[PDB]
DNA sequence: CAAACATGAAGGGTCC
DNA sequence: GGGACCCTTCATGTTT
């Protein structure tokens, strides 16, 4: 009922967080819309993508600022931002 | 064959 | 709303 709490529609569990029902509702449907852009695994939130991108940023340094792609060389992160704009 | 232990994934808290 | 990191539980694998 407080602006700090929301019910989810689904299983009426409360959930802290004003941003934070998508998230939880994912856990029910299954929804990974992160993807590692170097071996494609998905992810149900940007929470853990960019933890698993500590697997590759040894490799793969160059990232995106807006998505976290990581990328060997920087000419190929500068490819990937035209993706963006 | 079970209990202990390590590791990490999952989910929800909590604070900018 | 988003990013970031914390905290606890639990699943899986390995060691003892
Ligand atoms: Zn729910
Ligand atoms: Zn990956
Ligand atoms: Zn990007």
């Amino acid at each position: 009922l407080g602006s700090a709490f929301q019910k989810c529609p689904i299983c009426e569990k409360v959930i802290q967080g004003a941003g934070k029902l998508p998230r939880h509702i994912r856990t029910h449907t299954g929804e990974k819309p992160y993807e590692c852009n170097i071996c494609k695994v998905r992810f149900t939130r940007q929470d853990k993508l960019k933890v698993h991108m500590r697997k590759h940023t040894g490799e793969k340094p160059y990232l995106c600022q807006q998505c976290g792609a990581a990328f060997a060389h920087n000419y190929d992160l500068k490819n990937h931002m035209r993706v963006h704009t």
